[PDB]
């Protein structure tokens, strides 16, 4: 928000306004990076981004400690080298390249279509990067009529997404990604669980309106009473939440789940790609921004 607005105070004392991405700006498949870029906490053009810039943006503006993004930074830079074909040092070339499929970006996302979702021909691909309201609605529908949800509900959400994606993706494309996805499940609990409840740290519940605002608008839900977690969330919270989602008993089982969908997930680890492997072409779509309604500087 505008620095003088005091909207972030006393949690964030140095805010910057929302500015919609323009057609030449680079955006990510990540609702967090996109929100940071929309505020200029990382470059508004989404290009040439250092590790420290990312660390500071997350810590100071989203209440997410450095430990939370350690693996994510490692993997961003692995993918950057894989896509561009050279080491990019400490300047991530852009955000868009993070949507390289079957890499850091993965199938069965909460709010994005899959790279080969619903394609008639094997060589076709679609936008697996921009926010897709229909896809997100498939996630929200699992918790329809609710204001909050818990670990078991999140487990049901990701299962519904896995089932839909396995059914809809071009045959042979779908690849389950429980470890990366459920770190992101933990990220959701870290950012938008309801810290106003007495047992938030032990038993976090996601506030659905906060989640929907963040994802749909790619800006921060201050108007709904959200603020950056204080103290900043650490990696222990995130992986604990990740484990808890996957440990939660399943009471409704969708058809068409891949093998071993239900049960514990492996620890997320650094990515690696063969030097002989050519990257898949990136979707070239202009960056998504909220248009119903469009957002003002304080939104
Ligand atoms: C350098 C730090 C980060 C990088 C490089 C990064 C990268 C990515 C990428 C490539 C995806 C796409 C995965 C997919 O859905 O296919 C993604 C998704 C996601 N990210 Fe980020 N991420 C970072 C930090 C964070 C943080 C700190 C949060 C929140 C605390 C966050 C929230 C999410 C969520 C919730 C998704 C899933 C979106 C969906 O499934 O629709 N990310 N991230
Ligand atoms: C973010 O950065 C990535 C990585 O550099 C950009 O994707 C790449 O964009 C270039 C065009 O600038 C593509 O190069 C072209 O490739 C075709 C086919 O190989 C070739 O015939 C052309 O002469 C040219 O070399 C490259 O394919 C593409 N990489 C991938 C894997 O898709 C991306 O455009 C950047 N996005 C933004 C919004 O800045
Ligand atoms: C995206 O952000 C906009 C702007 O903040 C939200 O629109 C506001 O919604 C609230 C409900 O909390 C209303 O009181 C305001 O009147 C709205 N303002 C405008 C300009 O319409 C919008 O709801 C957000 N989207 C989501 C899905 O959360
Ligand atoms: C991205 O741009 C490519 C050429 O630069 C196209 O060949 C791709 O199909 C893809 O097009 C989509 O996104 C662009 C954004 O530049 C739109 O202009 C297209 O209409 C399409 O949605
Ligand atoms: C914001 O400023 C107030 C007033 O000086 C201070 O009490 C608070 O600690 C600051 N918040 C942060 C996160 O630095
Ligand atoms: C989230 O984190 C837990 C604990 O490491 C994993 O088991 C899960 O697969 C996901 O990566
Ligand atoms: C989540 O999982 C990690 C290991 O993946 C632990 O290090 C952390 O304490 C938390 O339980
Ligand atoms: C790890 O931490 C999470 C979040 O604090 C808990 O909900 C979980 O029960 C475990 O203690
Ligand atoms: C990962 O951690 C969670 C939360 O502590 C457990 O519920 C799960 O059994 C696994 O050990
Ligand atoms: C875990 O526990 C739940 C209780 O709701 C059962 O529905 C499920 O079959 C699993 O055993
Ligand atoms: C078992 O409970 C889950 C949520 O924990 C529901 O989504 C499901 O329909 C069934 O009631
Ligand atoms: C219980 O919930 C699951 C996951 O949301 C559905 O796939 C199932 O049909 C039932 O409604
Ligand atoms: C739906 O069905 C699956 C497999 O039968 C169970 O693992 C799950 O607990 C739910 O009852
Ligand atoms: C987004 O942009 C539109 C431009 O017409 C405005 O109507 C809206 O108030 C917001 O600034
Ligand atoms: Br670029
Ligand atoms: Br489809
Ligand atoms: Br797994
Ligand atoms: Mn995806």
């Amino acid at each position: 928000q505008e620095p003088g607005s005091g909207i972030g105070y006393p949690y964030d004392n140095n805010t910057l306004p929302y500015v919609a991405p323009g057609p030449t700006d680079s955006r990510a498949p990540c609702p967090a990076l996109n929100a940071l870029a929309n505020h200029g906490y990382i470059p508004h053009d989404g290009r040439a981004i250092s590790r420290e810039t990312l660390q500071n943006a997350f810590l100071n503006h989203m209440g997410i400690a450095n430990s939370v993004i350690e693996l994510a930074l490692t993997n961003a830079f692995v993918v950057c080298e894989y896509v561009t074909g050279s080491d990019c040092g400490d300047s991530l070339v852009n955000l868009t390249l993070l949507a390289e499929p079957h890499a850091f970006e993965h199938d069965h996302s909460f709010s994005r279509k899959d790279y080969k979702q619903g394609v008639a021909n094997s060589n076709d691909f679609i936008d697996n990067r921009n926010f897709d309201a229909e896809t997100f609605q498939t996630s929200l529908d699992v918790v329809a009529g609710k204001t909050h949800f818990d670990y078991a509900d999140m487990n049901e959400i990701r299962l519904q997404r896995e089932s839909l994606s396995n059914e809809l993706d071009f045959p042979g494309w779908f690849t389950e990604s429980k470890p990366i996805q459920n770190v992101e499940s933990g990220f959701i609990f870290a950012l938008v669980s309801d810290f106003n409840l007495p047992d938030n740290d032990e038993n976090p519940l996601v506030r659905i309106d906060w989640w929907k605002y963040w994802f749909t608008n790619e800006s921060f839900p201050y108007h709904l009473g959200w603020h950056p977690p204080s103290p900043a969330r650490e990696i222990e919270f995130v992986t604990s939440a990740s484990s808890a989602v996957l440990a939660a008993s399943v009471t409704s089982t969708p058809s068409s789940l891949p093998s071993g969908a239900i049960g514990p997930g492996a620890e997320a680890v650094p990515l690696s790609f063969a030097s002989t492997m050519t990257p898949f072409l990136l979707a070239t779509n202009a960056p998504y921004y909220a248009q119903d309604p469009t957002l003002g500087p304080n939104d």
